């Protein structure tokens, strides 16, 4: 036996990119552990990132905005949300709703 990790170390500062590609129907949830901002939120949100398969570090950037438009008026619907983020409504569909039942925004 006597087998196992020895000791590695990467001294490179890589960056993140954005690309669109097809996926596999039967696949695991989004790997949060690692993504930036994963600590910014709690298990509550971290859940959506998995089920909805959305990045945690980004899910936060949408908060402000989403709460921004509403804050001004007070009535923000899906037709407006999906726009505030300019992302596939399918995604927000899970977020927005979660916010409506959370008491962060209101349904127009």
């Amino acid at each position: 036996g006597s087998s196992g990790s020895s000791g590695i170390d990467s001294g490179l500062s890589p960056s993140v990119l954005m690309a669109s590609n097809s996926g596999r129907r039967s696949a695991p949830p989004l790997n949060l552990t690692g993504l930036p901002g994963t600590e910014k939120l709690n298990e509550k949100e971290k859940e959506l990132c998995q089920v909805v398969r959305l990045v945690p570090g980004a899910y936060l950037e949408y908060k402000s905005a989403l709460l921004n438009e509403c804050h001004k008026q007070g009535g923000l619907r899906l037709a407006q949300a999906r726009a505030l983020i300019k992302i596939d409504v399918n995604k927000t569909r899970k977020i927005y709703d979660f916010l409506i039942r959370e008491g962060y925004i209101t349904k127009a």
